[PDB]
């Protein structure tokens, strides 16, 4: 198979640019595509260079009103995993369906729903001609995404499963470390919550980063403010 | 002649707490009232004590989905005034036409659309039985503001008229000053972007403060991590 090559990639257009989430699930009060879709418009007016998203709904109104390359990922439990982020090849194969230039998923070292394994989600991705993210929450998980064959891998989990590191605040650490032991991209992403922050980040050498609740979530936003009084 | 006593009153609720201000004007990317609502949604649950909404359509929107008590405005140009927040007895009975429990108006020293003063807007507002903000530039403006018997006055214009204070950030002077000078509620709004600067502006003697663009516009929120790279 053959296409038109295009002048500008997602990899060269995130590098040293904010990646920004707009994402609102079920239990949040902006949870609807025409929000999300007003969010990124937003994020693109003031300087985002991606967007990462959540759900096929959310990332096609994206896609029509910003044009902007986007990150997919669907969040989804399953009975028999600890895994949400795109555990499964029915996740994949549904953002497939989407013109998403990147898929992001879980690449922890966990069980995954039906007993799948990552390699075979990243090959799926891979065989249509899209980028694939791991999300991980140590070193060693991404230092083994970088052996999978992941394009690129993001900090997203840190503190966010049992055995990685427990924060409140970025996790600034796995990125310098990630950063001295894998030749693919590092992506910073988790509690970025204002620019001294982003910076630092990019500083430590992260690729690129994805801010979201600290833009796109009022609610975390104001309670940060309310916390303080 | 007479209606029913509450036990919560708006001056006594915001004190100590955070006034959010859920704006999006026809230029900006949130325009909507729908996505008002769910903002200031997003804001009560986050502990806002209150709403500061333009319009009667979002205003209504946020009365419905919240029930939070609100300061309206309207926010018009004239081409015979500089004036643009409720500059007249039109803007002040259709946010009469609401149910907004305090209305802001511009209380500048500046010229109305049509001569009309501001005394006869603000007795208009306290004849209904509702609240009077002064929405000011300058420590004079807010002295009289007092004068006229407004129930609160507001920084919101420091900076946004010519013969006020220049900055690009919250005028905290200017609240000193009216906290030492005033004996009715002085409120901090505008330009505050952390945490740290709405517990100085409470510490500084506000009775309470309004936070809006950094709680309710991402664009401008994205703007801000973008210019630190
Ligand atoms: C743990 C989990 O599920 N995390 C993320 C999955 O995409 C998501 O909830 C988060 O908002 C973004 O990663 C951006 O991070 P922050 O900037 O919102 O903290
Ligand atoms: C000057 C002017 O028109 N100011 C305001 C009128 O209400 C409005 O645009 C502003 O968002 C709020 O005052 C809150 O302040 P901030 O927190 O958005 O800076
Ligand atoms: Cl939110
Ligand atoms: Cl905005």
């Amino acid at each position: 198979g053959s296409h038109h090559h295009h002048h500008h990639h997602m990899l060269d257009v995130v590098k040293g640019n904010l990646i920004v989430s707009c994402q609102a699930l079920s239990d949040e009060p902006l949870h609807s595509s025409f929000i999300m879709g007003r969010m990124a418009i937003a994020a693109k007016q003031g300087g985002a260079a991606a967007i990462r998203a959540q759900g096929v709904n959310d990332i096609n109104e994206i896609k029509e009103v910003t044009k902007l390359p986007i990150i997919g990922i669907i969040k989804r439990n399953y009975d028999d995993s600890e895994i949400y982020i795109t555990p499964t090849m029915k996740e994949v194969d549904e953002l497939l369906k989407t013109d998403c230039e990147m898929i992001a998923l879980d690449a922890t070292k966990r069980k995954r729903p039906n007993g799948e394994n990552v390699k075979d989600l990243v090959d799926a991705i891979h065989a249509k001609g899209r980028l694939a993210m791991a999300d991980i929450s140590t070193l060693e998980e991404g230092i083994e995404a970088e052996k999978l064959g992941f394009d690129c891998v993001s900090t997203t989990l840190s503190g966010y499963t049992p055995y990685s590191k427990q924060s409140n605040s970025v996790d600034f650490e796995l990125l310098e470390e990630l950063v001295k032991t894998v030749k693919i991209p590092v992506i910073c992403e988790g509690r970025i919550n204002t620019p001294e922050e982003l910076k630092k980040a990019l500083d430590l050498g992260a690729y690129s980063a994805v801010v979201g609740g600290a833009i796109t979530r009022p609610q975390q936003i104001t309670k940060r403010f309310t916390d303080i009084l």
